[PDB]
């Protein structure tokens, strides 16, 4: 129910392809001039976008009649897919555990005296993944109120069962697009291991200058005895290489494809190591492509259900399509990500045990990896929060709880990238607890 | 024991992906907007 | 090169509101402002922005 | 030179090592390529780049 409609709807004109040029040519558009209906084409031929009523141009008042009425349909699917990990029924988080390796002690005789019956807890990370997405799409079909738009059966199957694909498509597209923000959350949280590839310090010739990092680094991930530095958690873990994969912007893949893969008289030397999984990019900035093992995706299903109603008073159906999931990210497993722009020098600081139970008067060791990119060794300062007067921590990250708190304790370990200004912290954060001391009470000395 | 904490623990982070994908009707992070329950996701799914 | 403002056709009540969501097309690496507007109104309705 | 600097320095760096490495595995071994300067030899398999 329209009126004053423009037919120049969305258009802006970069040139008007007629009155700036094809009528006052002398150049390349020349070729156009022997044509000459090529203003009705120029004003209706990129499509209509309002329908107007358009009468006939030998006898008015006839209407032209729309008379050809094609209905596109695509479908679309989640090549992440396959990294998905079954079902959770039953359940809402998930528990997992990892054990580490522990610091070598000097042999050493005389200190053993009395340290016989020692404790030493060994060094485990837990991480937790709670049940996130949990979400429904709602789609009407008034079956009464579309036989207006069409005058034939067969045109009104070949669209009503589109809208049931448009379910299928929406679930599957935001199963591609959630799954694509994890990766996008995780990087903007600086949990990524950041590697630069778009760098090359050398000379002229860095054609390969990716495909030699991304060779590197994908061999680095599945050294047998482990690397700390590619986890979030700083933990001893391992890759097998057959479990490495490859998520890349399809801008990417065609730089590794035709600077690399063309003049390759061996491509076994030069393909990506692991399997490659091309996107259309990611939302980050600068982010290139990430490697992570299979363990990184911590996706899991919960439901789906399609639900129907029937409207009897609107004469239509609801359809409900309920798609509840896990969506997580497991810390522990190697994730490297392949960045091109300038980023900062300190993305993580990963303080050690991450929680603790410190009784009253006790102590605790504290220990900060710093996850940096290029190594000015960027020096840590530890620092207490909600603490009082006694509990301080110092050095080498060392805290001391006093043996007059109850306060759950933030143990921070600052690093400053940044100058005089509002300046760069990198801080990680540690939550220690107390257990109450009895002890003896009153005063001293 | 532990009775009261945040869930961004320890996480810096460079830029915000809540004032990332609201506060940018732009581009780059318009395929996130239609996510409903995009909250919980990005400020859990870490872990 | 183009903006995208993708319903394309409303029929909203007398009262009632729309939500209406804007593709902008960057030939570069950049983010560009965009600003809503509502011409042939009433006094009053406003689209918010966004 | 560097085996990041150029293509050549890659490729001089892999002249120099078939070079030694048949030094090395050369019967007739030399008083070369050892710390004691022992007149030794060494063989193909025995070999770890």
């Amino acid at each position: 129910t329209f009126n004053d409609v423009k037919t120049s709807l969305g258009i802006t004109e970069s040139y008007d392809i007629v009155n700036a040029i094809r009528n006052s040519q002398g150049d390349n558009f020349k070729s156009y001039v022997p044509l000459a209906t090529a203003n009705n084409v120029a004003e209706v031929g990129a499509g209509i976008l309002i329908n107007q009523t358009v009468q006939n141009d030998f006898i008015t008042s006839l209407v032209d009649r729309i008379g050809l009425v094609v209905i596109r349909q695509v479908s679309l699917n989640n090549p992440l897919k396959k990294f998905k990990k079954g079902q959770i029924p039953l359940g809402r988080t998930i528990e997992e555990i990892y054990t580490d390796i522990t610091k070598e002690k000097q042999y050493d005789a005389e200190e053993a005296e009395q340290k016989v019956f020692e404790r030493e807890m060994p060094n485990v990370k837990t991480l937790f993944h709670e049940r996130n997405r949990q979400g429904f799409y709602h789609q009407t079909i008034q079956d009464d109120s579309l036989k207006t738009a069409f005058v034939s059966w067969g045109n009104f199957e070949s669209f009503v069962s589109s809208i049931i694909n448009a379910i299928y498509n929406s679930a599957e597209v935001d199963e591609y697009e959630y799954m694509k923000l994890l990766v996008d959350n995780y990087y903007s949280k600086g949990l990524f291991t950041t590697v630069k590839i778009d760098e090359p310090t050398s000379s002229t010739g860095a054609l390969t200058e990716f495909v030699k990092k991304m060779r590197a680094t994908a061999r680095k991930l599945t050294l047998p005895q482990g690397s700390r530095d590619w986890n979030s958690m700083a933990v001893r873990t391992r890759s097998y290489m057959e479990d490495l994969h490859l998520i890349i912007d399809a801008d990417l893949e065609a730089e590794l494809d035709v600077d690399v893969l063309a003049k390759a008289f061996n491509m076994n030397r030069t393909d990506f190591l692991g399997n490659v999984t091309v996107i259309d990019g990611f939302a980050s900035t600068g982010l290139e492509a990430v490697l992570v093992d299979k363990d990184w995706f911590m996706v899991y299903d919960n439901l789906h259900k399609m639900e129907t109603v029937r409207n009897p008073r609107g004469l239509y159906w609801n359809y409900y399509y309920h798609v509840w999931q896990t969506l997580s990210v497991s810390r522990f497993a190697n994730a490297v990500a392949f960045v091109s722009g300038d980023v900062p020098a300190v993305t993580q600081v990963i303080v050690s045990p991450n929680i603790a139970a410190v009784k009253q008067g006790g102590q605790q060791q504290f220990t900060a990896y710093v996850r940096a990119t290029n190594a000015k060794d960027h020096k840590v300062v530890w620092s207490v929060e909600g603490g009082s007067t006694g509990t301080a921590i110092t050095g080498d990250g060392l805290l001391s709880v006093s043996g007059n708190e109850d306060n759950q304790l933030t143990v921070k370990a600052t690093v400053d990238i940044g100058t005089e200004d509002k300046p760069k912290l990198v801080v990680g954060e540690a939550v220690v607890s107390i257990r109450p001391n009895n002890a003896s009470g009153g005063a001293q000395a």
